[PDB]
């Protein structure tokens, strides 16, 4: 690593780990389009297994970037349109509240107040149908944003329906494989368990538990190397050989809605670059303004996503205009503001 990167990263992350009591962490900085890796601490405290560049972390909601891109790829393929009604892909969804709710609304949390969490009791396909049928919107579609697993999760399941493929199969074949993300999993195979970090919550080792729409909303596990490659792909979509995937990436970074200083993409969220971290709560309802039509991906943006599971905390942010990015993977769920502060400190220094 160039000394500048080594220094800013270590001097920022070391105190972070100490203040937040993070067991293990991996960080990748993409600087002029080249990745640099850093690791600290334990993937498994009990077995004294260190974090390495091959350690798997639960990405939590950073998984939504993959879902948003897979969706974009499906649009590019002509398999779905975001202007399509949800019922086009789920005709059993007959309750009248669903009239006027489009795939766009699902993808961007603007359907009218879909719940943050799918209830635990919701297991089967029939359970899900009943859940969405019984749901009562607080608001008309496209008037407020409420971040929600049950929103983008449904979008993910529906977007792959035309493909004929299972969600995991579509993600594997259309996103992971093309991008050479060969150590990124919705389901961690036994051959890779040796690398799967434990999450820590209240000092107990924990992995994410199965749930409806988990794959779609929060279920991806990945290494720091793969996430660095994910950032590279999103920084420069044009280098991507597969046409629809290149387009899907671009679509995921389009600006569909504005709330305050932030713009909603598919999975990704964006703010105009430059900006201070200050500009960058269980339930937070905000009115949205439609961007009509959506603005194509803006190079001078801070594009980011935070993610958490019970035992993991992740963050990704990049700035296309400066070919610069960062991935922070930790096996403790620590406060978002601390993640954003650290990322900003590192990227600001290098930009
Ligand atoms: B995202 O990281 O913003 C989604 N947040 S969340 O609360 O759904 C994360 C999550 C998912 C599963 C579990 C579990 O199985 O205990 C915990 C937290």
């Amino acid at each position: 690593a160039p000394q500048q990167i080594n220094d800013i990263v270590h001097r920022t992350i070391t105190p972070l780990i100490e203040q937040q009591k993070i067991p293990g962490m991996a960080v990748a900085v993409i600087y002029q389009g080249k990745p640099y890796y850093f690791t600290w601490g334990y993937a498994d405290i009990a077995k004294k297994q260190p974090v390495t560049q091959q350690t798997l972390f639960e990405l939590g909601s950073v998984s939504k970037t993959f879902t948003g891109v897979l969706g974009g790829d499906a649009i590019a393929r002509g398999e779905i349109k975001l202007s399509d009604p949800t019922t086009k892909y789920w005709p059993e969804l007959t309750a009248k509240q669903w009239n006027g709710i489009t795939l766009l609304h699902l993808a961007t949390y603007t359907a009218g107040g879909l719940p943050l969490q799918v209830p635990d009791e919701v297991k089967s396909s029939s359970d899900l149908l009943r859940f969405y049928q019984n749901w009562q919107p607080a608001w008309a579609p496209g008037t407020q944003r409420l971040y929600a697993n049950s929103s983008i999760g449904l979008f993910g399941a529906l977007a792959v329906k035309p493909s004929g493929l299972s969600f995991e199969q579509a993600m594997q074949t259309r996103v992971f494989q093309p991008l050479k993300l060969n150590h990124t999993w919705i389901n961690v195979p036994p051959a890779e368990e040796k690398n799967y970090a434990w999450g820590y919550r209240e000092g107990k080792a924990v992995h994410v538990s199965p749930g409806a729409l988990d794959a779609e909303a929060y279920g991806v596990k990945s290494t720091i190397e793969d996430m660095a490659r994910w950032v590279q792909s999103n920084l420069k979509p044009l280098d991507i050989n597969e046409k629809t995937l290149q387009q899907g990436i671009q679509l995921a970074q389009s600006r569909y809605w504005q709330t305050g200083d932030m713009y909603q993409g598919l999975g990704w969220e964006m703010l105009d670059w430059p900006v201070n971290p200050d500009s960058i709560i269980a339930l937070a309802a905000r009115p949205v303004k439609a961007i009509t039509p959506p603005t194509p991906a803006v190079r001078a943006s801070w594009v980011h996503k935070t993610g958490a599971t019970g035992g993991f905390g992740s963050y990704v942010a990049f700035i296309p205009e400066k070919e610069l990015g960062i991935v922070m993977l930790a096996n403790k769920n620590y406060p978002n503001p601390a993640r954003v502060d650290a990322a900003w400190q590192i990227l600001n220094a290098l930009q």
